């Protein structure tokens, strides 16, 4: 199925995280553990900022105009995306904002970090409805010496019901 | 002992809590069930603030001007403040930010609601050190109907180790 996965500030604000506080190393490990060895779906400002493949899984870049990097499958379309990752049992959609608002309708499974902090930014998270959606996971964890922020980890799934 | 309980937005920011995003029946419940039958410290603005004693308790006003209202108890100092409140298990400092400042030292226990909301304000949350203090319990919620931000409770003991 297809999750998204993203870390959030207040207000749903995203930004692409090379920048700060997404540089919480706690975030970066829960990144990592949530999407080893599953197809990755990005967009391609996400892609530029990111600079090289993500290690052991198929990186597909959804953009617009034709692609540069042969280390990565470039496609068109959402369907072409989801078609490029073939038969695996979770497709994780990484950023950025519009790659986000283009699955969310056909995604499953959301993977949140909330964190404790401010930024400006015009980019923000869909904004995922309360009532299709239900919160199965929360950990909540102080700033710390490694971790200038509190941050909440979140996962919901998506009601039939 | 001597236990903090605040609603803190981001940048531990306060306020007093007949304001929005304050207004959070969640931190209300959560508030009333923790200082149901003890004893209740506050400071004159946050007395001014309520308007009339919170029910079924000692209300206790710490400031250094004369009192105004007999179904409360004022003092002038910390110390008279804690005497006031007699052989109890749990003394509950709830308000504001200078009272909160002079009971920091002596509390054993913080009670935090974390609410995911920018506020403007110059009041801020003592600056709890992180290393003295080990949290023991949080439980996140999302925003619902009732609820217009996510919030997350939060209970911190000092460390003796
Ligand atoms: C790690 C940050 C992050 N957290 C959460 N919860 N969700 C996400 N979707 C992203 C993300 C992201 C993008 C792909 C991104 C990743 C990185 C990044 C940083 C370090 C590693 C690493 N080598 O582990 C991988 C990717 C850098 C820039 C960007 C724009
Ligand atoms: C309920 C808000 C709150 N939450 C948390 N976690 N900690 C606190 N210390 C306060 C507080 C407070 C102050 C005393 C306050 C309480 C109230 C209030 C509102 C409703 C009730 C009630 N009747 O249940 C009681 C107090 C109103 C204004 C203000 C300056």
């Amino acid at each position: 199925m297809i999750s998204l996965i993203a870390a959030l500030a207040v207000d749903r604000v995203i930004g692409m995280e090379n920048a700060m506080p997404w540089n919480l190393p706690a975030d970066l490990a829960w990144f990592k553990r949530n999407t080893l060895d599953k197809p990755v779906i990005m967009g391609r400002h996400t892609w530029e900022s990111i600079g090289r493949p993500l290690p052991g899984r198929k990186n597909i870049i959804l953009s617009s105009q034709p692609g540069t990097d042969d280390r990565v499958t470039w496609v068109k379309s959402v369907d072409e995306a989801i078609a490029a990752c073939g038969d695996v049992p979770e497709i994780m959609v990484i950023g950025g904002g519009r790659v986000y608002e283009q699955f969310l309708p056909k995604a499953q499974k959301l993977y949140l970090t909330h964190i404790d902090a401010e930024v400006e930014g015009d980019t923000h998270f869909p904004d995922y409805e309360p009532d299709d959606w239900e919160s199965v996971f929360s950990e909540f964890h102080d700033a710390d010496a490694q971790n200038s922020h509190s941050y909440c980890f979140e996962i919901l799934e998506r009601r039939l019901e």
